[PDB]
């Protein structure tokens, strides 16, 4: 066909749209109905399109992804599992991005130099394991994983998986990009089919066009408020309608990115002329030309059916700000000042932060510079502290060149390294004491308790970068950029004009400094060294195979009340230091979850000693003494980040099952991957039948089967027993992971030994 390479770094790996077309056509001859765009790209990547059972929301699809991307906080454990497999080389194009371990403190270059010293051992391990197994390596300072992928690797029709829940960002260039845990990434790197539950499809029809202060971020802040954090579970969100051509390619990536906060499997936009333009300005005009020849397969079929349809008229959409606490608590910027006042949320903004993968594009930086230049023209600077995170080295070099970084420094901002930084709590914040109630506004995406600075009382609101800039200049939530007046230096009241700026540089992008390291795919004689006394890296010892018996008289470690995110289960911030060391990071297990017994975090009753203490310590005591335990949770358990450490840590400390009213998708898969039993109540009111003091027996593991519930006997202390039924979503592939002790153990059994 055409021989167009997948990227500039893999000149010999060609885009297979011929394959995509062939598979789409086998499938539509079987289904005889129009296909949505996400169905075309997902079913076009089936391992066996002729025989695959296809029912939305019901069957597990066996898929062949085109490439794997990892960032350094999840790559360590994905590579330690790949090293246990014993396999010599990765089977698909794979990259590691070093963006999560650079702490914001002094700003830019200074923080990057310090991170390279402090994290030497880890950057070393990832670069060496990358060279050995054939994984491309983007060095610290290169940029945030998703901005590097949009700029270099995402293209229309790609199926990409990434070990990060904001991998959907790549949907802004028409590809299906899905967040997974490290063991799912090991499957694909090892060459075995990846399984995904066939998604439902929510269609969002965009009408009109954005104007004034409204930006792409407002579309997904509105959709999150409508669908809520659990409304997208099990579905792909597919944006369509005439309003789509009104949004820039990076704007579309912003909207797909934050679809992770409603639990969506991913989000996607159809290939159009704004994506073409972006591909050409990022050196990929040949890929835009080939996608023009396969365009019919890169847009939805006429008359395709969405399981749910939402319509948003972009011309009536006004600026939003969401939070504090949850990303679906949506408010117009015009009313947040009065709601804050009413709810007792601090009105004064201590810090304004722009960037993160969600909003760190060239257009985002130009729109923020456009607000800031107006303030400067009246002799003002930010009243709040103000930080700017460029998404990649190319964006940092280009906004530096085109003058936007200096405008942002002149209003009082500090430019941080091209890294996650304050977005996952890698921030040496000293302006508030811990426990001090305060408000920060960001252009990020999640705003869960203690995620940016480990202070539970920080009220974090997420909005667009131009509104963070306007509010940082005013210093208060009680400021609406569209209506209100600031007073300049000269005494005159003035109003901010709505920002206007170019979507892409007129000139070319300046690539900045060299940051990619290609694998020698010749030589590869690397020894990966993991010191046996390291506190940051530790090789894995395989989990135990199932004993063949039912699980009797299980102790409840904790019955959790309410929201239980993967940041509650395995916190980030300071704990990122131990992401390659399973025993050391397991000391954060469930320390943020609220115990229903006392409503406290990290205080559970030890059943033997009858002392209340830390959850990690209590789980290790039970494991030392042979007491097998269970976690009981509420709705949407495991919401958020994809970190498989939330599943590895309960397995390591002796847990056996997690029983909840419902699971977020990625965490439920990660639990199954690690040999645990994720089970849901067949009747959710049964959550109220179980008391912290009860022992539980799970029966029927011997004839464990797809679609057959398991029986749970609740043993009450007074002698009463009650039987309830528990549902599971295991298929036979997955029951094999459980019987082997983990998916990695099963894979190693298939290697004939
Ligand atoms: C840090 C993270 O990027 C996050 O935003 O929560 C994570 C991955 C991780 O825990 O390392 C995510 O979204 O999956
Ligand atoms: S959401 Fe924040 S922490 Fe996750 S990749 Fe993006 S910038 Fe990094």
């Amino acid at each position: 066909r055409a021989k167009v390479a997948m990227s500039h770094f893999e000149p010999h790996e060609y885009i297979r749209y011929d394959l995509l077309e062939k598979n789409i056509d086998i499938v539509r001859k079987r289904l005889n109905r129009p296909l949505t765009l996400s169905e075309k790209i997902v079913y076009g990547h089936l391992d066996d399109p002729a025989n695959q059972e296809i029912e939305r929301g019901k069957t597990y699809l066996r898929l062949r992804p085109d490439r794997v991307a990892m960032q350094d906080a999840t790559a360590q454990m994905a590579m330690l599992q790949f090293i246990s497999s014993g396999l010599p080389k990765v089977a698909v194009p794979s990259t590691i991005h070093c963006d999560h371990l650079i702490e914001a403190q002094l700003g830019g270059e200074k923080d990057l130099r310090r991170a390279k010293d402090i994290n030497q051992e880890v950057y070393n391990f990832l670069a060496t394991a990358g060279a050995k197994y054939g994984v491309g390596f983007w060095r610290p300072g290169s940029g945030i994983i998703h901005q590097i992928i949009l700029e270099n690797y995402a293209y229309p029709g790609v199926l990409l998986i990434g070990t990060d829940s904001h991998t959907p960002n790549g949907g802004g260039l028409g590809g299906i990009c899905i967040g997974v845990g490290g063991a799912d990434a090991v499957d694909v790197m090892a060459g075995i089919p990846w399984e995904l539950k066939c998604p439902k499809v929510i269609g969002v029809k965009l009408t009109g066009s954005l104007s004034g202060w409204t930006s792409p971020k407002d579309v997904i802040l509105k959709v999150a408020g409508i669908l809520t954090v659990k409304g997208g579970t099990g579905a792909i969100v597919e944006y369509h309608g005439p309003g789509v051509d009104s949004i820039s390619c990076t704007g579309m990536a912003t909207i797909c990115n934050m679809g992770a906060e409603i639990g969506a499997t991913t989000s996607v936009f159809p290939y159009n002329h704004r994506m073409k333009k972006y591909l050409s300005k990022t050196g990929r005009a040949d890929i835009a030309n080939l996608a023009d020849e396969f365009k019919d397969h890169l847009v939805p079929d006429s008359g395709c059916h969405y399981d749910q349809l939402i319509e948003i008229n972009l011309s009536e959409l006004k600026p939003h700000i969401n939070g504090p606490f949850t990303p679906d608590l949506a408010h117009p910027v015009a009313e947040v000042g009065s709601v804050a006042e009413k709810e007792g949320w601090p009105l004064d903004i201590r810090v304004g932060l722009i960037g993160s993968c969600t909003n760190s594009s060239y257009e985002d930086m130009g729109r923020s510079a456009a607000v800031a230049k107006q303030a400067l023209a009246h002799g003002l600077k930010c009243k709040s502290q103000f930080t700017i995170t460029p998404g990649s080295e190319q964006i940092r070099a280009t906004i530096e060149r085109d003058g936007y970084a200096q405008v942002l420094r002149d209003v009082g901002g500090i430019v941080l390294a091209n890294a996650c930084g304050p977005c996952i709590g890698q921030w040496d914040r000293k302006d508030i004491k811990k426990g001090e109630k305060n408000t920060i506004v960001t252009s990020y995406n999640r705003n869960f308790t203690g995620r940016n600075d480990a202070n539970p009382e920080t009220h974090a609101f997420v909005t667009s970068p131009e509104i963070v800039t306007a509010l940082a200049i005013a210093g208060t939530l009680k400021f609406n950029p569209e209506t209100d007046f600031l007073t300049g230096k000269d005494g005159k009241k003035f109003k901010l004009e709505a920002p206007d700026a170019d979507e892409l540089p007129r000139a070319e992008f300046d690539p900045g400094q060299d940051t990619y390291q290609h694998p020698p795919k010749d030589s590869s004689g690397q020894r990966v060294d993991v010191s046996p006394t390291s506190q940051r890296l530790q090789l894995l010892e395989p989990f135990d195979k199932w004993d063949g018996k039912d699980l009797e008289d299980l102790q409840i470690l904790i019955k959790v009340k309410g929201k239980c995110t993967t940041d509650h289960i395995s916190a980030a911030g300071p704990w990122l230091k131990f992401r390659g060391h399973l025993d050391n990071i397991s000391n954060n297990l469930l320390i943020g979850a609220i115990n229903s017994e006392n409503r406290k975090a990290n205080s559970v009753r030890n059943a033997v000693t009858q002392e209340f203490g830390p959850v990690p310590d209590t789980a290790r005591y039970y494991k030392q003494h042979g007491i097998r335990w269970v976690v009981i949770g509420d709705e949407n358990y495991g919401e958020g980040s994809s970190r498989e450490h939330s599943a590895l840590e309960p397995r390591f400390l002796g847990g056996r099952a997690i029983i909840t009213k419902s699971f977020a998708r990625i965490h439920e898969t990660n639990l199954k991957k690690q040999g645990l039993l994720p089970l849901t109540f067949a009747d959710p009111a049964d959550y109220n039948k179980i008391h912290p003091v009860d022992k539980l027996t799970i029966q029927g593991l011997k004839d464990f089967a797809p679609g057959k519930p398991l029986t749970c006997i609740i043993k009450h202390p007074n002698g009463t027993q009650e039987t309830i039924l528990l549902n599971h979503t295991f298929n036979e592939t997955q029951i094999e992971w459980f019987r082997a002790g983990s998916a990695l153990n099963r894979m190693k059994e298939l290697q004939q030994k």
